[PDB]
């Protein structure tokens, strides 16, 4: 959960116990269901890496689930590069860079770093991006579980 200071700045307020608690309760009465993917995405409307990470770690802890989520996230990143390219070259001494999705992946970007990308101009939706990624995996997980139930 991120909020905007009174003066004029972007800061996060870490995760919440009531949220994680309820979540845990959900996951419990859910178990990576199609009714938790939406609840998680919403709950992670604009959460940070530590938050989404916390909620992710909070989950049961299935290497299989996490595995797929890992592959998925990696996929999203790839697509990021596929879409918007980037030639890692020179850059002014102090100029920010965009290491493709890999950045939103949290591989080169952290909490503060991500905050900047999201608190920079233009504002990088590193949050919503990651949220979509994580959700992407969860979706893939829920998809795998179900025997392809399409129209």
């Amino acid at each position: 959960p991120i909020v905007q200071n009174l003066q004029g700045q972007m800061v996060h307020q870490a995760i919440s116990p009531r949220t994680l608690n309820a979540w845990v309760k959900v996951v419990e009465e859910k178990a990576f269901s199609p009714e938790v993917i939406p609840m998680f995405s919403a709950l992670s409307e604009g959460a940070t890496p530590q938050d989404l990470n916390t909620m992710l770690n909070t989950v049961g802890g299935h290497q299989a689930a996490m595995q797929m989520l890992k592959e998925t996230i990696n996929e999203e990143a790839a697509e990021w590069d596929r879409l918007h390219p980037v030639h890692a070259g020179p850059i002014a001494p102090g100029q920010m860079r965009e290491p493709r999705g890999s950045d939103i992946a949290g591989t080169t970007s952290t909490l503060q770093e991500q905050i900047g990308w999201m608190t920079h101009n233009p504002p990088i939706p590193v949050g919503e991006i990651y949220k979509r990624w994580i959700i992407l995996g969860l979706n893939k997980i829920v998809r795998m579980y179900s025997p392809t139930s399409i129209l």
